[PDB]
């Protein structure tokens, strides 16, 4: 047996496809998938960009969600996201979390022991 | 039998809101209340404090924390940051981070995998 460097595996579609199937076993194919899609992107034509960027957002931030990927995204676009409109962005998220708290948790809280104990505080 | 608080009264009251917080902590969800409090703090703070508090909240709830699917709220605004050139710069930087995760955490186990031995005798 002779041993392949990480770089040679990734820059070779044969080996890279195989590494893909290993990651599929641990339900992680999306990491390789993201890597391939990002490589495809920096050597595509200008015309192809909006579509491939859209396809990648769909595939890797709504249809799948690896945390390492989300971490990097949010780090790099912070200034774009909240440089100015910090208040308006947080306000929009707050409205959505408000609705989840109200519809999904508040009702069960009301029948919780913790809520009954709060109510028999007449001291 | 029992006095029933509206959702609104719970959130606008530190006593009731603390209690609702502990109920959520039980089911490992206290970050939803925590996020609500931090956002309320923000829109009623002093103007000088804002950039720093926005920064600290972004760090706590986008970068470091897991329990809020932030992206549900903001699909358009995130994609607006990915248009044209910014898109390439950002995905390239994400790819570099993923490159390092692949290299450090998975490649080594791949190398000792059955999949790798089968690849070699060809």
């Amino acid at each position: 047996q002779k041993i392949l460097q990480f770089e040679d595996i990734m820059t070779n579609p044969f080996y890279r496809e195989r590494f893909g199937t290993y990651m599929e076993r641990i339900d992680k194919r999306a990491l390789v998938g993201f890597w391939e899609s990002a490589e495809h992107l920096k050597n595509a034509n200008k015309s192809e960009i909006p579509q491939l960027v859209s396809e990648m957002y769909q595939n890797f931030f709504v249809e799948s969600k690896e945390i390492s990927v989300e971490k990097s995204l949010y780090k790099e676009i912070q200034q774009c996201l909240v440089g100015n409109r910090g208040i308006e962005v947080f306000s929009k998220i707050q409205a959505d979390v408000s609705e989840v708290l109200r519809e999904r948790y508040y009702p069960s809280f009301l029948v919780s022991d913790l809520y009954e104990k709060l109510m028999r505080e007449e001291e």
